[PDB]
């Protein structure tokens, strides 16, 4: 079973990436299961809705009283050394919030790191239905 652990915000980097202090050490975290338009995209640079997704994530983590990270069942860091987790701000999952607002698409998922896949696909279906941002 998955469980939440405390962390402290250092700095928000992009819509899909945030730097946190986890267990007394600075780390860069990549949000699990979501794909957001980017401001620092290697080839494309600043994509459409990139500034929007980036501002949303920043506001959510900066205004929170408690930040918690929830690792999935598989590997905990990717090839770039970024932690892979579901991030919660005062009990609300940031990953789901972005998808629900049409500021992110559910990424090409791959087990075992796919516990909340169905939950996120449902939120994406609702965002499409409502024609929000990305889907407008």
């Amino acid at each position: 079973k998955l469980h939440k652990e405390p962390a402290t915000l250092i700095k928000a980097i992009d819509g899909d990436t945030v730097k946190l202090m986890y267990k007394g050490q600075p780390m860069t975290f990549r949000l699990l299961l979501v794909d957001t338009p980017e401001t620092k995209h290697p080839k494309k640079g600043v994509e459409k809705y990139g500034p929007e997704a980036s501002a949303f994530t920043k506001k959510m983590v900066e205004n929170a009283k408690k930040i918690e990270v929830e690792f999935d069942k598989g590997q905990r860091t990717d090839k770039y050394g970024r932690g892979l987790a579901y991030i919660y701000a005062d009990g609300k999952m940031v990953n789901e919030a972005l998808v629900r607002q049409g500021l992110a698409k559910v990424a090409y998922v791959a087990a075992p790191n796919n516990t909340h896949e169905q939950h996120l696909r449902k939120s994406e279906a609702q965002a499409k239905k409502e024609k929000l941002n990305i889907w407008s």
